[PDB]
């Protein structure tokens, strides 16, 4: 309800660049209440990419409408940053709109037993973490970056070229957080060693997108890193 | 580093087995053998370390380093005795000790290295030396062939987090044989050994990806224990089924 924030249906989206928007969606878990997920929507010339999909089919198709209704520019790709329902819930929503679809080939491997369906698509990865590029065919500004096992074995990150922002999705928490979210499928002893991987691929991105709060600075990296120190 | 942060001898030397130094030799095919390291861990005596040795035709290719360089320094000393092939390559199966503990005596002798890209990042981490050459794989498990370069018999599968998230394993095609290195104990196991670094949730179906993947094997090589049946793939998942 911020101003400049747009409303379609269920989804909030909130420019953070003239190219650049996050998606905002919200899943009741019982117990606990309605849970944000945010995503990312780039405009790259005369096409459109998409990072994550929202917690469902109908959310994800909300995105493509909005879309539609404020850019109307077609959506080339989506890259998803692993195997989990706010990250990969809408993937039928994406194919089922004609979006090819990119994730981690460990994701992939993964999703049926994490109940999500497969991207089209396997990127994978050299040993220092960046997406061999003849897996990554045509990503415009989009740089895939594996910063190792951390939030997931799986989570992926995605720089935008050409911006000051680097998405970081479940990996990265808040600079004022006092947990680090879910840690049920997380590697405790490499997530610390990730999250700072993260940080020293973008270097220069000033602007941090999550998966579960509001775009922070450079300090939710190193902050997330300090609470990761704690679970060895 | 290390999560071992003390070389030894096995005890139960057994008829057709070798010793050569502190290390044990078992032919398993015409061309394949099994490499026997230890390591006293105090409590538990003598801990075997298996890896394999495949001829093939004018090559050595070798799964898995000793637990240290001294030990794998004679697993080359031996191939040099018995075989008399260079080595071409080896393959290891996962960023520990057990698996990894030797990769200075292969890269001294100008052996080409290759693990799981994941293992190659985590190797730091695990205090590891980094082979030389990263694997990748699709997303059905099997190795993208571009990522093992003149592999021949070796057909590696990557069969989802388990004993660790980088663990792979090796059918030697051509025979009976697969290696399931740490994430398969064998049919008389109490336990899944260590769990330090296994992930709970997926261990099972990737026991039972493994099995799938290498439906005709009949000889099952694993880290920890002698070669089985094929029944060490099944008892492991049901004993992993108990973690989730
Ligand atoms: C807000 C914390 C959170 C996370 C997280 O930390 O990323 C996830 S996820 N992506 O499924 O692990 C969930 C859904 C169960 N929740 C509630
Ligand atoms: C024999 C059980 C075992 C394992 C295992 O289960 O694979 C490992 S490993 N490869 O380091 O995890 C060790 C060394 C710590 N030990 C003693
Ligand atoms: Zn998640
Ligand atoms: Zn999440
Ligand atoms: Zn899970
Ligand atoms: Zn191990
Ligand atoms: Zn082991
Ligand atoms: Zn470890």
């Amino acid at each position: 309800m911020e101003t400049g924030d747009q409303r379609f249906g269920d989804l909030v989206f909130r420019q953070l660049a003239p190219n650049v928007w996050q998606h905002t969606s919200y899943l009741d878990m019982p117990g606990f209440g309605a849970v944000a997920s945010n995503g990312l929507i780039v405009r790259d010339g005369g096409r459109v990419l998409v990072v994550d999909t929202a917690w469902t089919d109908d959310q994800t198709a909300q995105i493509l409408n909005w879309i539609k209704q404020e850019i109307n520019l077609p959506v080339a790709l989506a890259v998803v940053t692993h195997a989990h329902q706010d990250k990969m819930g809408g993937m039928d929503a994406l194919h089922a709109a004609g979006i090819a679809t990119y994730a981690n080939a460990l994701s992939n491997q993964l999703a049926p037993q994490e109940g999500m369906v497969a991207a089209q698509h396997s990127l994978t990865f050299a040993a220092n973490g960046w997406v061999e590029p003849a897996t990554a065919p045509n990503f415009g500004p989009l740089k895939v970056f594996y910063p190792g096992p951390g939030h997931t074995s799986d989570n992926i990150t995605v720089g935008i070229d050409g911006t000051d922002i680097a998405f970081g999705g479940c990996l990265i928490k808040d600079s004022k957080a006092k947990s680090l979210g879910n840690l049920g499928d997380a590697d405790t002893e490499h997530y610390a060693a990730s999250a700072r991987a993260f940080g020293a691929a973008f270097p220069k991105a000033s602007m941090i997108v999550m998966s579960h709060s509001a775009p922070d600075s450079r300090a939710a990296i190193t902050h997330t890193a300090r609470m990761a120190d704690k679970l060895r």
